[PDB]
């Protein structure tokens, strides 16, 4: 059972929309919203949308295996070994957020500080005294983005297991020299950072100019998540205030995707007239280029919708029914909603370019949908039992030479339940640099954003008052 599939099984429920049985629901962890910093939902004005793993769910592995499957198919068209083709996607290897040391070809779970806490080189696991060979404080600086690249996002989990594949594939295949820094054949020299490159650009090529689009438009009930529940969020949404989609897909690939998400015998609930996606939104905006998006943006351009392509020049006028934007910037959003940061809940994935960047830049409230929490959630419980006694192990310490080893094995116990890179939160007691971000930048978040519809529209989500050590 993946991630996806658990919020498939929750996507088929209708709405019982009783009091209580929202009330009862959304107190199981799967459907419940999670508060960093509270929230009160009452002096929410306008309510934001991205549109690729928010509102649009991909099937996994399904979708992860075919764009891994395009991705691969491209690196050997452009003249890498035949070999690649016989791999396969494996989901129980890559976890999001890790970091590829495109210097050593390691990839890297580290903390909000940069400290490494899982280095696997290819699919061997480089532990500690190792590790200090390359990285001897044991540390990266997680800004030299030069050398160092987060694989932040669910479009990221193909490339992170093939980067392991390729690295595990040039070190063991006898044609190849291994150095520290690539692979040598002869008089070729390939190394670790260019072959990054090579990667990361069929990725971009396979989604821009490859068939991965097309293949999933053919058979989205095969790729996409469909939630008969989500016209009703937007429904919602839209008496107590403005909806607005903005996106960086294109308007044709968001038409193609939103028309399939809406894709009911009914509109809002079950009943109802059908209504277009573009009905639901006060503000429709593609080509957004998120995270420039929330600095200066773009020209602020017009769709043409019947042709898909952007009308002639900079759009002037006013906010009109119909109408469908392509770049321009936050602030297009602020200006013709009329709202300013903080009336603006934005909803989406990436951690970075619609999370962290609108609430630093712009002030924005953020909600943060993270598909995997379903399964985290599950496996948390189900094995909490041992990180309680992993807790009570730290301080079991206080004032015992196998103490330390009882808890690295205690670590690795734990981490290996969610698959061999472990949680995407935690590597034992240790937070990643992930969980850092999220708690830090997404005022809410939750494993779908269709959680919200379990809260009353004046609900305070309430955190904790934070309290520092001399505070107590
Ligand atoms: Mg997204």
């Amino acid at each position: 059972t993946s991630w996806s599939d658990r919020l498939q099984n929750a996507a088929d429920m209708p709405a019982n929309m009783d009091k209580h049985a929202l009330k009862k629901y959304r107190r199981e962890a799967y459907h419940r919203v999670f508060v960093n910093r509270s929230l009160a939902m009452e002096k929410i004005k306008c309510f934001g949308f991205d549109m690729d793993y928010t509102l649009a769910v991909y099937k996994s592995p399904e979708y992860e295996s075919l764009g891994f499957e395009l991705t691969v198919e491209r690196l050997v068209s452009i003249g890498y070994p035949q070999e690649l083709l016989s791999f396969a996607y494996d989901s129980t290897f890559p976890t999001r957020g890790l970091v590829f040391d495109t210097l050593y070809g390691n990839l890297l779970k580290v903390d909000a500080y940069g400290n490494l806490l899982v280095c696997a080189h290819g699919f061997n696991f480089i532990r500690g005294p190792e590790t200090r060979e390359q990285y001897p404080n044991k540390f990266i600086q997680r800004d030299d983005t030069e050398r160092f690249y987060i694989l932040n996002t669910l479009f990221n989990l193909p490339e992170t297991y093939l980067l392991a594949c390729l690295v595990d594939f040039f070190t063991n295949c006898p044609r190849y020299t291994s150095c520290e820094t690539g692979f040598k054949d002869g008089d070729l020299f390939m190394s670790y950072r260019s072959m990054f490159q090579d990667v990361r650009d069929a990725v971009d090529w396979v989604h821009y100019k490859g068939s991965l689009k097309e293949k999933t438009v053919e058979n989205l009930e095969k790729y996409v998540v469909k939630d008969g529940k989500l016209p009703l969020l937007l429904s919602r949404m839209k008496e107590v205030g403005k909806v607005f989609l903005a996106t960086n897909s294109d308007y044709k690939y968001t038409d193609k995707i939103m028309t399939y998400l809406f894709d009911f015998p009914h509109g809002p609930k079950p009943g109802s007239s059908h209504r277009p996606w573009q009905s639901y939104f006060d503000l429709i905006l593609v080509d957004a280029r998120k995270p420039l998006f929330f600095g200066e943006g773009t020209v602020l351009r017009q769709v043409d919708t019947k042709t898909g392509k952007l009308k002639i020049g900079t759009y002037t006028g006013p906010l009109q029914h119909g109408i469908v934007y392509s770049g321009g910037s936050s602030d297009t959003i602020c200006d013709l909603l009329g709202a300013k940061g903080k009336d603006i809940l934005y909803i989406g994935d990436h951690i970075f370019g619609d999370i962290l960047k609108s609430k630093k830049r712009q002030g924005w409230r953020t909600f943060l949908v993270i598909p995997e929490l379903a399964q985290e959630l599950h496996v948390w419980t189900d094995k909490s039992s041992l990180f309680e006694e992993l807790q009570s192990l730290d301080i079991f310490l206080a004032e015992i030479s196998s103490i330390q080893r009882r808890i690295k094995k205690v670590t690795h116990d734990m981490d290996m339940c969610y698959g061999m890179m472990g949680s995407l939160f935690r590597s034992g007691s240790r937070q990643t640099l992930f969980a850092s971000q999220v708690m830090r930048y997404a005022d809410l978040y939750a494993a779908s954003f269709i959680n919200l519809l379990y809260y009353p529209f004046s609900y305070l989500f309430r955190a904790a008052h934070v309290l520092m050590p001399h505070e107590s």
